[PDB]
């Protein structure tokens, strides 16, 4: 029920806060470096620290410029803020991987 930042435990999200976009709240996508991440959309989170300016540049979500979301406890890299778009207007896309899910 509670995710976490497997690097050091912050707390990160929930599975009542997992957002299905364009019907499902996983998507499978690439960067422009070849990674490869199972993104989880969530309507909120905490823990994260989020850095620079948000960009539309290469964005997964139509109509959404992302920032880079770090652990704010560990700096580990978690997923990306997305803002400037409709319905919902802001969402998290956290990396599955960098999170351990766990007891409330
Ligand atoms: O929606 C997103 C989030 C940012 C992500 N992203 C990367 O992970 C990355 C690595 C190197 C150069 C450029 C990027 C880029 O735009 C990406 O490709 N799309
Ligand atoms: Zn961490």
């Amino acid at each position: 029920s509670i995710f976490r930042c497997r690097q050091c435990g912050q707390t990160i999200s929930r599975r009542d806060w997992l957002l299905p976009m364009g019907g499902d709240h996983e998507h499978v996508v690439f960067n422009p470096a070849g990674m490869i991440f199972r993104v989880w959309c969530f309507s909120l989170a905490q823990g994260l620290r989020l850095i620079g300016a948000p960009s539309g540049e290469f964005s997964w979500f139509k109509g959404y410029d992302w920032t880079i979301a770090l652990c704010g406890q560990c700096g580990s890299h978690l997923g990306w803020h997305y803002e400037g778009g409709s319905q919902p207007q802001t969402f998290f896309g956290l990396i599955k991987d960098r999170l351990a899910e766990g007891p409330a």
